RNA sequence: GCCUAGGAUCCAC
RNA sequence: GCGCACCGGGGAUCCUAGGC
């Protein structure tokens, strides 16, 4: 199902053929083996003579330690003047290089009736009851002062305070003189504007009428305020008068905004060792509250706190947010004045000094440190622990210690992005440092440009660690100091995968997608979708141009790193290819065959274009953009700007006049911003259905409008909370919605809206009001419509694949998408389909260091570009050496590397640099239209071609559309340097190509050139591509030399192993095989594989896909799984969270990470979950485990693990009727008793009637009363809106097989929604309903006979009686008998593992200790289904599941009892985990750590 | 400019 | 003391009516 071409009209006209007839001008495919050779020959020496004779490069250097040693150390000398640092000068002048390192370093160290009232007032303001309008958050700071001096007064609660500034309502901290003169102003003009009442009356009926609205506002949706233990005694009759004359003196908040001196630090910098954890734990607290800084809502300000520019110098704090953390001995208070994520300013303070340290942060950045202040310091531990018996280094074991931890404080402390490049970078460096010859351009790549101080004194700190591992004299053992080293390297992966600035990021990609295009020769700009002829004849010269390549048979010899590729060796490629000459034996038994004889539903956000017409557009449009941009510089200008400057500066008069044209003539501007002005003038001329406001046409009472948006945003429709509102509002609005004949008839179906009618006609007055809703949801005063015009500019639209794919899919009535549909193309033309061109859009992932950019096509391309992917993947899947897809050919290259580095023989780890850029479709037709498959069938072969032909022919016509972003970031400064705002004269080669255009007309929106590939789009073509080119590139290697190469790559990448005969000439004549690896360079180069600087050749070590190899050990890299495990959470279900943290740690043990480090980081992981005030459940994480629970057991055994590690002495009674259970199951007994009489049964008097059922001894009665309180029994939790999700209790498994058969927010974002979550009534009643989760531990300890119990580790478990089981029913509903729960995972267990787990566990204690060193690995495989199996066995046991659910989402005589053994479970994951998630089948463990794994003998 | 009544904004994005 | 494509981020009030 691939040809289906024939459909469609040719309409190939004289263009087509051109660019074939180019791939076919001085190629010749038909070379036999001998023509070819003598080339190889005639090239070869003419490549030898030449660079003996110097003509060409040298290109490689051999490797000596000292030389790379040097140029590491003066690889910074121009601002870091030295050359060896003191160890001892470097940590004491670390504790003080920045506000954060000074304050982590420095010697530092009642249930009140303030706290009721600031709590009262918080749950007031959230409701958005009272309209703030004239200074409201100035009577809630009064109510809570007063608060404080009746608190004070009774028994001097001297909380909540800062020396002269209390906690306000929301987090906003205020000074007591300030609140006091603003009180004293309003009393006075209140009492002036209204005049005879005395001002303690004018104030306390002020009070009075906001708290009697307050309450009456409660008492409407069940809030009752005597849940608060408030006192309204705090409203003395004497009260304005006792505010007045009260005063605190203390010390005053302040926020320095500039970089202050280095003596204003009040505490002794450097008392905290190294050595101690007391540096994390203080980065901890003040991460944790750097995170929470985000989670305080915008509320408006009453008090400037500043004027003029002094509101950027020392700003002292009036009014201003503050969140609280502890150290140990103390509380500090981190003081802002900015909400959001955005990039603010901080301060810490103390209540005896104030303004300890300012500084400014990006909160969504410190969340790796949040609780991890013990899996850190074990991660230092470990790592020196690798090289500790070094006796040349025993001697200074210390200072490495003091660095390496030095190193980890500060990236985590600044993690700045150009901070992690060269950490990143270490790892090239130290790979090609152990090599025997790198690049020449190595140190050049290197090289990051660093900015400010702290990645200066970072790379200070790396550099001597470097000279202090890597010295002339500690050739001990190399291995160990490697993998030191590239662990210290891979600690890059401690920072952030994020970007910290998205515009600045989004247009370097830009950059790097625009200049090799422009340095190459010509670039198409703002494509029609009917090509013009000129457009053509370019695209015709760029072919013929980039054939035109050559090399070392010329005047100037060869050129490298130039896109292109010869004919001479293209020819020679595909002559190569038809002569079976790039054949191993195995294949030419069975003959290449040309592969010519739901699949999308991502969420990948598939662009979609706009129509005006019936064309679609495909330009900005100029005027709509400089409008645009005018209005960003107004905001930018008026919100942000105008506390800044003076006025009477010209681009402050400018800036204003801009303004008031939105809302000098001696210099050349006044024409242009007459131009402006007009231009903007026609545009805002220009600009001058349901939805959320018909609300307002509905309901009378504003409040439950604000309610009902308060809900819609904070959860999503279909959990919308029912108490938020009284009961009869909910028939009311039905009524009145369906009364209005207008919205009747835009939100009902008389004839979603079938569903609204029918839920209104059969008074389901709730669902009918969530359908309403779901169809309903989908500040400067402005002269035009701004979010139109915003929105308008823009050309594309982002969405998820499978949102298009249906709407394709209903419009059809895989190919079957593209070819016969409604919307199906008629006549292909040359250029593209009938539809239109090509079409991509730009985007970037966020990676550790670079970014690769991303492109993203419409249905059509995807489309388009899936059919060559296949087409070209089925033919290499025919050829053996890809390791793109094939995972047996890359576990075939790992056991080759490892035998590789056995043997001592040479290693090339090669790798490609802009490997997406600079290959091409065009050079994939060429190396197509050159090609014979079957020599002996020549009849569909050619069709096939030319169906490929005419497909890379519109892949390389693509046009790319420019991003938005970076679009009208240009506009915006061609505008600025138009007025001569901030000359710089430099004008970087982007900057001019914009301008060039801007300042002619037309903007460039989209462009197209012969040169680029789509960056991840023909990743299996390219991989074709470099498998067929390497193969020739070996071959000429073995033809001219008398050695042979094994190469592996997956389409950018290369290993290539040496065969003996290479590494015994590397042995004797280093100079003719440094002339080899010369000529490969050059070949390579030939056929448009550019080398990257980033490669060795080595005999100590071999990468592949970052997997490295080195002799007898192995190396792992523990910083990188720690790293991708501390930052891993996301906001969703605990349990979902739970086991992502446990697959991603199973990963890690399964490469080598000891198990005492993962333990801790569950253990953070947990801690994490208890701050969020979640209680923690036995079947979330099992933080005591071995190492047999990871490479023989899985998820659902470690779970039993722990449970019986909680409940011993009662689970042994079970695994031995589990025992005799399995042994009937397995003869084949009943197979069906149990899954009836038992499963489909009672939970508890059902397990004793079964274990008494056979030969054993029931249960003691006090332990059927052991169970866990199992939040979300009824329903799952309702989460809080992190993401917008694109357009009964049913059973987990069930969810699972639904979500395979078919914009989120930040790590730090998410912690903290997941934080609200948990606190803001999640939990859902029996029927519908809603609980916090403090209510139902409430409701649990009023049972006076449910006892709780907690394990060390944290974990929860509870006792409850029998008698309890009933009466009560509203509560007890929560919990679930935890043994038999864990009976029933046990057999789970039992049948998918074998029969050894209901074994009885016994610790191997007779083995005494071994002297284990940290480095000696152990290689284990674990101790050993499908989709459709399970689908096709669950309409047996639940066949109204299927009726219900899984029927629109389209044998094992054991199968039928795990798929219901799991149904009725419902607490953990038991074949959904092997469904969704693939085991791994190799595991490296510490050989020293298996010495004390359990035994699990049947 | 100030005061009063009402309307708008008052998780993160 | 953030970002560091030299361009960004770093303090929230607004509207209608009436009275002085
Ligand atoms: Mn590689």
């Amino acid at each position: 199902g691939v040809e289906s071409l024939n459909v469609l009209l040719d309409n190939r006209s004289s263009h087509y053929e051109e660019i074939i007839a180019s791939c076919h001008q001085g190629i010749n495919n038909k070379l036999t083996a001998h023509e070819v050779k003598l080339q190889i020959e005639e090239e070869y020496q003419v490549f030898r003579n030449r660079l003996r004779k110097g003509e060409i490069t040298g290109q490689f250097l051999k490797v000596d330690k000292s030389r790379l040693l040097n140029d590491f150390n003066n690889l910074y000398v121009d601002e870091v003047t030295a050359t060896k640092d003191n160890i001892e000068h470097l940590i004491y002048q670390f504790k003080r290089a920045s506000p954060i390192l000074r304050f982590l370093y420095a010697n530092i160290g009642k249930e009140c009736q303030m706290q009721y009232w600031r709590s009262f007032l918080n749950k007031v303001k959230s409701l958005r009851i009272l309209n703030t309008r004239r200074k409201l958050l100035l009577i809630f700071d009064a109510l809570i002062l007063l608060a404080s001096i009746h608190d004070q007064t009774r028994h001097k609660c001297s909380k909540g305070w800062l020396g002269s500034c209390f906690i306000s309502v929301n987090d906003r901290l205020v000074s007591l003189e300030s609140t006091k003169r603003d009180l004293e102003k309003w009393v006075g003009r209140r009492q002036q504007s209204e005049r005879p009442p005395d001002k303690n009356q004018i104030l306390i009926s002020m009070f009075q009428k906001t708290i009697l609205k307050a309450t009456a506002a409660l008492k409407d949706v069940g809030i009752s305020v005597e849940h608060y233990k408030i006192n309204m005694e705090v409203i003395c009759p004497d009260s304005y008068d006792l505010i007045l004359n009260f005063d605190v003196s203390g010390v005053v908040p302040t926020i320095s905004y500039q970089r202050t001196e280095d003596e204003k630090f009040p505490f002794i910098m450097g008392g905290v060792e190294l050595l101690e954890s007391t540096d994390l734990e203080r980065l901890s607290s003040l991460s944790l509250a750097l995170v929470n800084s985000m989670k305080t809502s915008s509320t408006v300000k009453l008090r400037q706190n500043e004027f003029g520019p002094a509101r950027y110098q020392v700003v002292r704090c009036k009014e201003a947010y503050c969140q609280e953390f502890l150290l140990s001995g103390a509380e500090f208070q981190l003081i802002y004045q900015k909400t959001g994520e955005c990039s603010k300013c901080y301060a810490i303070n103390d209540n005896r000094v104030g303004e300890i340290c300012s500084f400014y942060a990006d909160p969504k950045r410190y969340f790796p440190a949040i609780f991890s202040a013990e899996v850190l310091q074990t991660t230092v531990s470990t790592m020196i622990s690798w090289v500790k018996d070094c006796s040349e280094l025993e001697e200074q074991l210390c200072n490495i210690n003091s660095l390496t931890k030095m190193i980890l404080v500060l990236i985590l402390a600044h993690p700045s992005k150009r901070s992690q490049k060269l950490l990143q970078n270490l790892r090239y460096f130290i790979m090609a440092y152990v090599s025997d010859y790198h690049h020449k351009d190595l140190i050049d790549k290197l090289r990051e440009e660093l900015i400010t101080d702290v990645e200066f004194l970072l790379y200070r700190l790396v550099r001597a660690l470097v000279n202090l591992i890597l010295s002339e004299d500690v050739k001990s053992m190399m291995t160990n100091r490697f993998k030191f080293i590239l662990n210290i390297s891979y600690m890059c992966h401690f920072i952030t995968k994020e970007t910290p600035d998205r515009l600045t990021d989004q247009i370097k990609c830009f950059e790097k997608f625009l200049e090799p295009k422009l340095e190459f020769g010509h670039v198409s700009i703002n494509p029609a979708d009917v090509a013009t002829e000129e457009e053509l004849d370019d695209m015709v010269y760029n072919a013929k141009k980039f054939l035109s390549k050559e090399g070392c048979t010329s005047i100037k010899g060869p050129d490298y790193k130039k896109p292109g590729v010869s004919k001479r060796f293209l020819s020679l490629l595909t002559s190569s290819f038809n002569n079976g000459s790039l054949f191993k034996e195995s294949e030419v038994k069975r003959e290449i065959k040309d592969p010519l004889v739901l699949d999308l539903a991502s969420n990948k956000s598939v662009v979609v274009n706009k129509y005006t017409d019936g064309s679609r557009v495909l330009n900005y449009d100029f005027n709509k953009l400089t409008a645009l941009a005018v209005s960003q510089l107004t905001e930018v200008f008026s919100r942000k700007g105008k506390h800044l400057l003076n006025k009477q500066d010209y681009d402050y008069k400018v800036q204003q006049a801009m303004s008031n044209l939105v809302l000098l003539l001696d210099g050349g501007a006044s024409v242009y911003f007459d131009q402006l002005k007009e231009t903007v003038e026609r545009i805002i001329d220009q600009y001058r259905q349901p939805s959320v406001n018909d609300l307002d046409e509905v309901v009378p009472n504003k409040f439950y409008i604000r309610l009902i948006k308060g809900e819609l945003s904070n959860h999503m429709v279909e959990d919308f909370d029912y108490d938020v509102l009284p009961g009869n509002f909910y028939e009311e609005f039905c009524d009145a919605v369906y009364k209005n004949n207008k919205l009747k008839e835009r939100y009902f179906y008389c004839g979603t809206k079938a569903v609204a009618t029918r839920t209104y006609f059969d008074q389901e007055y709730f669902q009918c009001f969530k359908s309403i809703l779901l169809i309903m949801n989908a500040n400067l005063n402005f002269k035009f419509d701004m979010g139109r015009l915003s929105d308008d500019v823009r050309i594309s639209e982002r969405e998820s694949n499978s949102e298009a794919l249906s709407k394709a899919l209903s419009l059809t009535n895989l190919k079957n998408l593209c070819f016969y549909s409604q919307e199906s193309p008629q006549s292909y033309s040359s250029t593209g389909p009938d539809t239109g061109r090509l079409k991509f859009s730009l985007s970037y992932k966020e990676q550790v260091g670079g970014n690769r950019e991303l492109y993203i096509g419409d249905l059509r391309t995807k489309m388009f570009t899936r059919l060559i992917e296949d087409y070209f993947e089925a033919l290499s899947l025919q050829l053996s050496g890809s390791c793109l897809n094939n995972e047996r050919e890359f576990e075939n290259a790992i056991l080759s590397m490892k035998l590789n580095v056995s043997l001592a023989h040479v290693s090339y780890s090669m790798d490609h640099s802009k490997w997406g850029p600079m290959m091409c479709p065009f050079l994939f037709l060429a190396t197509l239209q050159n090609l014979i498959f079957l020599s002996k069938d020549l009849q569909a072969d050619i069709k096939g071609r030319d169906y490929l032909s005419t497909l890379l022919t519109w892949h390389m016509h693509k046009m790319v559309e420019i991003p938005f972003n970076v679009v009208s970031a240009m506009m915006k400064s061609f505008i600025k340097a138009q007025l001569g705002l901030k000359k710089k004269t430099t004008q970087s080669i982007t900057e001019d190509f914009f301008y060039s255009n801007f300042q002619i007309g037309v903007v460039p929106s989209h462009v197209s050139s012969i040169l680029d590939m789509g960056q991840g789009i023909l990743h299996n073509t390219s991989d074709f591509y470099a498998l067929i080119s390497e193969r020739f590139i070996n071959y000429a290697i073995s033809c001219i030399c008398g050695g042979t190469i094994d190469a592996y790559t997956s389409s950018d990448d290369q290993i290539s192993l040496f065969d003996q005969v290479l590494t015994e000439l590397m042995q004797r004549d280093p100079e003719e095989f440094k002339t080899l690896i010369e000529f490969h360079y050059y070949m390579s180069d030939q056929l448009n594989k550019f080398v990257s600087p980033k490669s060795v050749i080595g005999r100590f070590v071999a990468e592949f896909k970052s997997r490295f190899y080195v002799w007898g050990d192995e190396v792992p890299l523990l910083t990188k799984f720690v790293a991708a495990a501390l930052h891993n959470i996301k906001c969703k279900e605990p349990h979902q969270l739970a086991e992502t943290i446990d697959t991603i740690i199973d990963q890690s043990v399964a490469n080598g990470v000891p198990v005492h480090l993962c333990n801790l980081i569950q253990k953070r992981t947990l801690s994490l979950l208890q701050y969020a005030r979640y209680p923690i459940d036995p079947f979330l994480l099992n933080c005591e485990t071995d190492v047999r629970d990871w490479v023989d057991g899985n998820r659902s055994y470690r779970i039993m693990r722990q449970i019986e590690r909680l409940i011993p002495d009662a689970c042994g009674r079970i695994r031995s009727m589990l025992r005799k259970l399995y042994n009937k199951l397995k003869t084949g007994q009943l197979h069906e008793e149990f899954t009836t009489n038992y499963l489909s049964s009672e939970h508890l008097s059902s397990l004793s009637n079964l274990c008494e059922l056979l030969g054993v001894e029931p249960p003691s009665e006090s332990d059927l009363e052991f169970s866990w309180l199992n939040l979300a029994a009824h329903h799952p939790l309702r989460m809080v809106l992190r993401q917008k999700i694109i357009y009964e209790k049913v059973p987990t498994i069930v969810k699972t097989i639904q979500n395979k058969l078919s914009f989120q927010s930040s790590i730090a974002s998410g912690f903290v929604g997941l934080c609200r979550t948990l606190g803001s009534k999640c939990v859902r009643g029996p029927n519908k309903e809603s609980l916090y989760i403090k209510s139902i531990q409430s409701l649990i300890s009023d049972i006076q006979g449910i006892e709780p119990l907690i394990d060390s580790h944290g974990v929860q478990y509870w006792r409850v009686p029998l008698n309890i089981r009933d009466g009560n029913e509203g509560v007890i509903s929560y919990f679930r008998p935890l043994l038999w729960d864990y009976m029933c995972i046990s057999l789970s267990t039992a049948i998918e593992l074998g029969a050894w787990v209901l074994g009885e566990p016994k610790k191997v204690r007779v083995l005494e200790f071994f002297k284990h060193n940290p480095c000696d690995y152990f290689p284990l495989k674990p101790a050993a289904v499908g989709l459709n199996h399970i689908i096709h066995s669950l309409r047996r046991l639940y066949p109204s599941v299927f009726e219900k659910h899984i029927l629109p989402f389209m044998r094992i005589k054991f199968l039928d009892l795990c798929v219901a053994l799991d149904v009725n479970c419902e607490a953990l994951s038991l074949v959904s985990h092997i469904v969704k998630w693939k085991r791994e089948e190799h595991y490296i463990v510490l050989s020293s750590e298996l010495r004390l794994s359990h035994t699990r003998t049947h």
